[PDB]
Order: structure tokens, then C-alpha cells, then sequence
């Protein structure tokens, strides 16, 4: 039986959407689910290694992350466990690698500013942004009002809206304090925003609108989301975040990798899709 | 032989200058060596065996000279939360090593949390009660969970312990709170609220030795922080109120040497005290050469004392 | 009834300990007991304040601390809790400004070198400790082995021995990673180590028989000295006064005592009377809690 | 317009000197600039415009391209440049090594399980990885099979961070110790060597390096040393040549093996661009660089 951890929140009941599914016909699989938080590993170079959950271990034969291996938030750094499970060489969902390099949102953007350079603002609209190593090289914004986003972190963590010069300022302040770097982008007067998924080859784009409704997937917005999927080697499950302005414009804003929240009246569906992913997957070794 | 002086302190102001002559008890003279924080290092033995080191830029060659300060006076901040702003570890190195200083090393090392020096503020206002010590309203966070909410908008919100402005923002509405409690939470320290005032002015009330002096400042280019870009000081008169601000305020920690109030004056005339500053308090106004002078015969008078 | 919390771990049951206690012959006192990781407040220059606990939350009217305010390894750093009770104005045993003051061991040695100075060795045999404010300036050591005690920690944490010039400077490198400063001290071929200790007015000491820390060991008490009293009272002095506290100092081969630490309220109880201390700080809290 | 080239390393190496006559398809020139890490800053916009300042007065640049000889991330205190790494690739900026591999080389760990897998597919007989077990953190650190073993903590330089361990009671303390580092940790057997050995491969070039201590230390990169150049083999050719490939591709690199008295080979390391010069051949080697850099200035 051939065992697969899956990183995730105890909600989603993996074991659930698994359940039956088998490799080659008759391999079964077992499901070991737990949080980032309640994991720990040893890894030998020679190969041997074990999974600690919890206190009960395990020898993962794959595994699925569907939790932000990083956070500069208290107890949110969990880079080291990805590194153990890549010394370990297993085999995961997205690849170890992307995972690794999703670790700092300005890295990733690093690669879409790539993507941007090639590909032109009239096919990828990659919003104005702007990197700061640290605090010292924040003095001043071209326009006003713009978004700053402090080191990495998620779920509207660390982003304020600064509508003015001496506001900025005092941001740049707090920017000292987190010792760690920082952007800052156009504030986009939005009419909505959109999020183009893709899992294996499935597409969906979805219409939500300071910080849901399906729509049709565009030419357009599945260039944004194939030329972002290839990113670090390829991301098995990636979305584009693009924010609609009020004159029509369009600003993607970011790409999240394999622990993208599922959204919409087919959750269901796209649970399923990466359980077919991740069986296919499983079934390459 | 002289006695050694260690000064703590930025290059603008040359100490050497002013302890020039100075002599302990009209004999001893005293030779002055200065440097900031960033550039100190020293090793400290329970025998009472020591060395202070130096570093100096001779000629492009990073010099390394040592020293064994028989006194230090400490101007600069020991402790910030920004990078490479925490020098609290030579703060306990110059104690283990028994060296005197001014203000005394006690007071320096627990001046490093400023909600721990505005914790004996607290004390001081329940003792005086808000007629004579009108100290702000201000809460006290130890992370960012406890950060849901405030009774009155604006609030200042400050970070951790910085100085100079750094850290301090104001919050306008429910919303904006919880975005920067989300900011708090990557600062990963403690955080104070305290109420928005309309201020007509701020004013810091000193103390050096005993002689007393009261500051008015305000702003001139629409900065909330009137530390914060041009600004006009205007000397006020030390009123039987101030003084008692200051002298309260300079008990604390077993004595403060060099200290100071800073209070808010708003514009219904009420006033707000928001914090007592040690030894590394920046000389201000146009008596800035009298105040170094006075450090000196602090200082002078201080080391003579051993 | 008055509100007493205690911070330390859940084997000790204080709220059994203080039942049936009354401040003034009539007022309870009512116990809640929680560890550090499982607290957090809010204070208000007001007066106003609130302890959450686990969540649940409560008014303290005074505290005990039981637990280490702080630790350099991961998650053990409760200042910003002391300072908040202090900003609250809770009193407290150990005071919280002991506590706050007790977070750097190099910090509280340096108030013993000050006893050291007044006393003489011939009193006060503090150990020869060399303190680094941090990495650079470990070049070597006049004799060997040393311990070398790393930063701020607890139950042996970050302590080792090392016998020559060479793994001096390998452990001198590793302090680089941790960041912070670092102690070294001559090794004490020990016969054996005492801790005296002393809770209120009551005096005990204990002979443990190289990290007797770690393992099993063997205790003995052993009688009060003259001189062992001189440093436990003179130690129970600084950062205004410490109610809670002892004294630990090596006894060599050769005969000579070397004090190594003075430790505060959350020193652990040991050998057999354990109970009675517990006992002993009741009464202390009580009658600390009845002044106010 | 001369193309500008801003190398990231200490004062010692003139490298301006080293570029000085060479030019871009024969008539372009180019510019060196030269700092450390420590006296560097930088701010990018996504549209292309960006900016180096360097405290020399503090001047600001423009590189077209970056050669990095500098450790980007160390655990020590101040030695955590990644974010300047992380500024120079969202400028677009091409670097030798190519930045995405110097971000990826910040974590040893890291970079050992790249030569792990190697090793998986390789076998010990061609690609003898020293058996080396990785710890997250000091939790999962209870005991060694062997001793003594080697702890390398968290993520630093020159021997920084390397302890010997004879026994348990020691290795339990040096676990309280990573505790205090509050990173990962490293274990590996400790070899008893007759000497240690380093390939290394800049472009095209190989060569061999053996050292052995002379001021009695096991780390021998600490204290008094010999150098000498040894033979490349088709042994060693294949150990920096399988770990040139990883992460896209590596520039400047070189694989550090130890060589026991029973005769065996144990690698333990392979190093990126920023691998220090060692040996008679520096100067030659500087130029190898130069030519490398300047052939991939030239494209681009
Ligand atoms: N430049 C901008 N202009 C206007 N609104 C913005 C801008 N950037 C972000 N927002 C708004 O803030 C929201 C959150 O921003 P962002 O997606 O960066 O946060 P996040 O922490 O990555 O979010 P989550 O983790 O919930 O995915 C966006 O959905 C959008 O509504
Ligand atoms: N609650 C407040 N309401 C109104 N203005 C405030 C408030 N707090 C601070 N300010 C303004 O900002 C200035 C700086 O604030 P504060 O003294 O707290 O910062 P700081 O970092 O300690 O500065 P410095 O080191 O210059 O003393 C005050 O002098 C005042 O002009
Ligand atoms: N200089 C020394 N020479 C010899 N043995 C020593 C020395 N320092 C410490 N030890 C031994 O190690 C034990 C623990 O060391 P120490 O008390 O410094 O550690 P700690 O972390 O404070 O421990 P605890 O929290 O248990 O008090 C001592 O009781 C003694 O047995
Ligand atoms: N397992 C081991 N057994 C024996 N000697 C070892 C072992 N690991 C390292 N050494 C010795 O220590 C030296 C330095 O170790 P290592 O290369 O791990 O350190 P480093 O910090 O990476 O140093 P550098 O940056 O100079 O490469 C080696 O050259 C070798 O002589
Ligand atoms: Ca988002
Ligand atoms: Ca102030
Ligand atoms: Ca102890
Ligand atoms: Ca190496």
C-alpha cells in the first residue's frame, strides 16, 4: 500500500477522496493527513527517513502540501521540513522545488516581471510593482493612493493601503521593524477582481467582487495561467489573481502555488481533480 | 595618572573639547575616548580584569584600539528593535565589569522596553492621580491576538521599541486597526495604542543634574510627528507642574541622572504625558552647548565620586 | 476573594495547597494556575486589565511565578508577559521586576560580582566567569577545560565542556550562530555542588552528587553555614529584594567553594522536603497578598 | 555605452584589473564596479527601471550584469543578503552563477539533497556521498550510530558552526546547544583523513586540490595548511560535472570530498560561485572567470 501525507487543515477530508482509488488496478493507497504545525522528520542521505505526526511515524511514498510552508507571522516557518522531505526525496504535489522557491512572494513575482518583460503589458498585465531589500530604499511614490505588502506572509497579513507621502513614511517605519523587505503597487480602484485556477489541465476563472461567480475562461486568461503554470519546473496547481479596474484595465497582482484555496460551487469538483492528479502522479514511481 | 572617560556617543559632538581641563578633585585630569555603540566590543572578567575595544578607522586600515574606562556616559540608544540596533550585551558587559556610568547602567538596561519605563509612569499616575500627573491613555499588547479593537479613533499605534518616530502610526478607523494589528504580527513584539491627540503642541520637560528646562515644540509642515521634518522650538518657563513631572519621573530605577518628560498639549488644553527619556535624550533647542556643559559637570562631579 | 494566579506547570496543584487560606482571617483566595504558553493580556494605563488564559479570562489580584520568564530557545520568551503585568500593576513573588532583571544570567552574575567586590573571596568565592558580549571577542582561555554557558537558558540547555584551544574556538563559532552572548568559566573538578537556597526566612541546603543536572544523581541536605547563609541573604538583596531564591556554588576536589548562579522564584524545588516549600512559599504569597 | 558589470566581492581581488582590454564583440567595453555585500542596496520596479547604490558617498548604478564571489546568506549576525539576491533577479539582472542558483545555494541542506538524489542514481562506487542525516531542527537530534560525528549547524562558512562529537553525553549537549541556534542541523560520520580534496570546474577548466592540516586541526581550513595540486581523474571529472547541472545550470563550482585512511572517498559538499580561489593557480583562475563572464556579457 503505498502511503501519501497530505499537508493540509483538518476540514477537507482527504482520506475521503482517495478512498478506493488505486494505482496500476490493485495498489492501494493510504491516506496519513496532518498540519505543517504537528509534523517533524529525520532524513538520511542513504535514504532512510521517517515522518513524525502528532506521536505516531510514517514513511510518506508521496505527498500532497496543501498549507503555506512559509510565514514570517509567529511559528509560521516550516522551510525546514521542506528541505527534509526534498533530502528525503519524495516525491510531491506541487513539486518540492516550487515550494521551496514560493517561499518569498517576491520571488515569485521575480518570475512574472520575467514573464511580463517577454510577453508585453497587451498579453500579461502584470501590475506596476516596486521591491525594497529593506526599509532605507522606501523614501517615496510616483502616485497615491498604493498598496504595501511586508515580507511574506498570507490572508491580507502585512498589506495596508497608503493614501499619502507622510503616511508612506511612517509605513516605511514599520517596514524597520520587520527588518525583512517590502513592495509597494498602484492602489487599483477595481470593479472586481479574477482568479484564472488550473489543476492538471482543468481551467476555471472566477469573478469576485478595500480587501463569487464563475465566469468563461478567455484565450487571454489561460495564457496568463499556462505561462505562469511553468514557473520553478511547473506547478501542478497554480492560479493568476488579476484585479479589474474601473477604466477597464486589468492588473494581475500575483500567482499561488499548490495551496490555493478552493473556491466556488465546485470545490467538490476540484478536490477530485487533484485527487486525480495526485494518483496519476503517484502512479510515475 | 588620568582617569579614563568613555563616551557613547555620534561624532557631532566633540566631548574631548568639553572635558577639556576638567580635572577630579583639581589634580587628576581626565582623558576622553568616544565612540558610538556600533563600533564597541569588550571582554569582561569576574576578577574585575576588563578591556573595551574599539574599532577606528586609521587611514582606511580598520584599527582596533583598547581601552579600560574607568567612567562612561552613555548618549546614545542601547537598544532598538530596528537592525543592528540592539547593544544591550554591552550594556551588561560594562556592568559585570562594575564600570560607573551616567546615567547608572541599571537605569540604561531597563530603559530598553519602553512600555516597561511607561509601566512606572503608571505607578506614578495612580500614586499623583491626573491633576498633577497627566499621564495618556495607553494600552499595552504583548503580541498582536490581544489588538481587536479601541473605545475612540484616531489612535497612535507604536511598535516595539524604536525611536525617532520609527514604529508609530496612526489609525484612523476599525478597519485600518486591524491591518496594522496584522503588521503587528510580523514585527513579532509588543504593541501600544494610546489616543489620537489634536495637539496644539508637545512640550519635554528636562532634567540634568539640577538644573531644570521646558521645550515647546511645533510642527511647520503639517506632520502629525512633530519630530518629523521641519519644526519650530520655542523655550518655555519651568512651571511648579513641570518640575514635578520630571522630579517624580527622575526617581525611577534608583535615579536617572539625565532625564525627561515629553506631554502633549492639546488644543481643549489639556495635556498628555507619553513617555520619560534616559540618558540618550537628544539636546534640543538653542542651549544645547549650556546642557553639554552641564553633562560635564555631572559627569565631572559624578566620577569624582570614586 | 482575591485572585491569585500562578504560572507554572500543571503537576503542582496550588489551588490544593492554598485551600482553606484566608487573608485577614476572612477573605478567600481563589487560584488559577497556567504556564506561560498558555497566557496573554491587556493593559490599560487606566487601570483597566484582563488575563486570558488557554479562553477564559480573569483579574488577577496578584501572582506567583513559578515558571522561567525566559529562554533563548524557541518559543520561550515571555518578557512582553511580565511587562504586562507590571504595566497592569500586579504585585507579585518573585516581584516582577526581579523577574524582568532575571532574564539574563550575565546580568544577574554581575550583580554577584558587585557582592564579590564588597564581600572578598575569602566571604564570597564567586567563580572566575569571563562574559562576551558576543563571538568576536572568544579568542582563547588561560586555562583549560572551561564550561562555556551560551546566552540565556535553563536545565543545562547550552552549556558545554571544552578541553582545549582548538574546540574553543569551534564552540566560539557556533555562539556566532546563535547570535548573542556567551560566558566561560575555569571547569571545577566538583566533589560534589550545593545549592542554598531560601524562601522567606526559611534556609535550606542541599550537596548534589559532570553535569550533575543531567541524570541521576544523589542529594543530600546538609546543615546551614554561617557562610552559607552570608551568600544566600546578601544574593536575596538585589533588584530590591528577592523572596524566592538560592544560591549554587562547586565544591572542588582541592576544598574550595565557586559560586556559579543565583536563581530567583522559579528555581526548582528539590530533595525531600519539596512539600514544605510548597508550603513555606503558601505562606509567603499569603502574607504578601494580606499587604495589599 | 559601456556595458557595466558589478562584482560582488571583498577588496582583495582587483577585479577591474582583471576585465581591463576586454570589450564586447570586439568594440564594446565594459565597466567594473566592484563591492561586498555589506555595502549594497538596491530598489526594482516591474517595469524594468531599477538602481544598485553603493556606499563608496553613496553612488548608484546600473549593472548589466553581476558576478557574485560573495556568500549571499550566512546565520551569523549581518550576513543575510538573500533579499538583495531576491531585488537583483526581480531587476532581471543576469549573474554568474545564475541568481536562481544562488538563491537555491542558502540552505546547504538544500543543495546536499540535490546530491543525494545524484548519489541514488549514481551509486557510492562513482558518486561516494559522505552518509550524512539531516535534522530539522533539534528535536529529532537523540543519538548517533558511530561516533565521533560531525554537526555542521544551520547554514555558515569557514568552519562556522562545525563541532566534533566524541560520545552521547556530548551529543546531547551540542542538541541542547542547536536549540539555542533554533535552526536546522546536520550529523555525519567523522572521517579520519589522510587528507581532503576539492574539484573544481569554471566553464570548461578542472583541477584538483588536496589538503592536509599542519597545525593540528581536524577542520583543515583552520590554521596552518599544505596545497597541492593533484591529477584530475574521470573519477572527479564526474563529481563536478553531475553537480554542475543542478538548478539550472552551474557557472563556477567545485565538489569537496574527504579521503580516509582505509583508502575511501566521502563527499561532503559542492560549492557555487562564491568558492574561494585556492592554490599556485588564482591568477589563472581569475582569468577563467573573466573569460566566462565575458562571454556571457556578450550574450545578452
Ligand atoms: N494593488 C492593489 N490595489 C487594490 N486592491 C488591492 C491591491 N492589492 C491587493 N488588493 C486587494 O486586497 C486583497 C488581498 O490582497 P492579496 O491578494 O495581496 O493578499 P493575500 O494575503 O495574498 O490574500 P490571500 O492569502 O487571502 O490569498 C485583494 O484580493 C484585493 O481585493
Ligand atoms: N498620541 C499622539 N497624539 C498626537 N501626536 C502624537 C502622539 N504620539 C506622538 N505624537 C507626535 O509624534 C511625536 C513623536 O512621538 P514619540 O515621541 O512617541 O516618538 P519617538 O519615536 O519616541 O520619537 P523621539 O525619539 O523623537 O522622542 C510627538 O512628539 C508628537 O509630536
Ligand atoms: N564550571 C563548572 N565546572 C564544573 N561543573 C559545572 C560547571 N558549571 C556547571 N557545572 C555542572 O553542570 C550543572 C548544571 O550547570 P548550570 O547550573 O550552569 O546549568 P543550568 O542550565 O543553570 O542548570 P539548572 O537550570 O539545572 O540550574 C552544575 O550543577 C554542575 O554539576
Ligand atoms: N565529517 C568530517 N570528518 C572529518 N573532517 C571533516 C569532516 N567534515 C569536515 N571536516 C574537515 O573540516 C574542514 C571544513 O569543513 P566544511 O567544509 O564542512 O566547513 P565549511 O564551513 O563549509 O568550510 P569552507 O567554507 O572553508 O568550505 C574540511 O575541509 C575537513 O578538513
Ligand atoms: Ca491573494
Ligand atoms: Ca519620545
Ligand atoms: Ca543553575
Ligand atoms: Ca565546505
Amino acid at each position: 500500500a503505498r502511503v501519501l501525507l497530505v499537508i493540509d487543515e483538518p476540514h477537507t477530508d482527504w482520506a475521503k477522496y482517495f478512498k478506493g482509488k488505486k494505482i496500476h488496478g490493485e495498489i492501494d493507497i493510504k491516506v496519513e493527513q496532518a498540519e505543517f504545525s504537528d509534523l517533524n522528520l529525520v532524513a538520511h542521505a542513504n535514504g532512510g527517513f521517517s515522518v513524525d505526526m502528532e506521536v505516531r511515524s510514517l514513511k510518506p511514498d508521496f505527498v500532497l502540501i496543501r498549507q503555506h510552508a512559509f510565514s514570517m507571522a509567529r511559528n509560521g516557518d516550516y522551510r525546514s521540513l521542506v528541505i527534509g522531505l526534498q533530502y528525503a526525496g519524495i516525491p510531491s504535489v506541487n513539486s518540492l522545488h516550487s515550494v521551496y522557491n514560493f517561499c518569498d512572494k517576491p520571488w515569485v513575482f521575480a518570475q512574472m516581471v520575467r514573464l511580463h518583460k517577454k510577453l508585453g503589458t497587451e498579453e500579461f498585465p502584470l501590475i506596476d510593482q516596486t521591491f525594497y531589500p529593506n526599509h532605507k530604499e522606501m523614501l517615496s511614490s510616483t502616485t497615491y493612493p498604493v498598496v504595501v505588502k511586508m515580507g511574506h506572509a498570507h490572508s491580507g497579513m502585512g498589506k495596508v493601503k497608503v493614501d499619502n507621502q507622510h503616511d508612506f513614511q511612517d509605513i516605511a517605519s514599520v517596514v524597520a521593524l520587520t527588518k525583512t523587505y517590502a513592495t509597494a503597487e498602484p492602489f487599483i480602484d477595481a470593479k472586481y477582481d479574477v482568479r484564472v485556477q488550473k489543476i492538471g489541465q482543468n481551467y476555471k476563472a472566477y469573478m469576485r467582487t478595500w480587501k463569487l461567480e464563475q465566469i468563461a475562461m478567455s484565450d487571454r486568461y489561460k495564457l496568463w495561467v499556462d505561462t505562469c503554470s511553468e514557473i520553478f519546473g511547473g506547478l501542478d496547481i497554480c492560479a493568476v489573481e488579476a484585479l479589474h479596474g474601473k477604466d477597464g484595465r486589468d492588473h494581475i497582482i500575483e500567482v499561488v502555488g499548490s495551496s490555493m484555496p478552493l473556491i466556488g460551487d465546485h470545490q467538490d469538483e476540484d478536490k477530485q481533480l487533484i485527487v486525480e492528479l495526485v494518483v496519476n502522479k503517484m502512479t510515475q514511481a
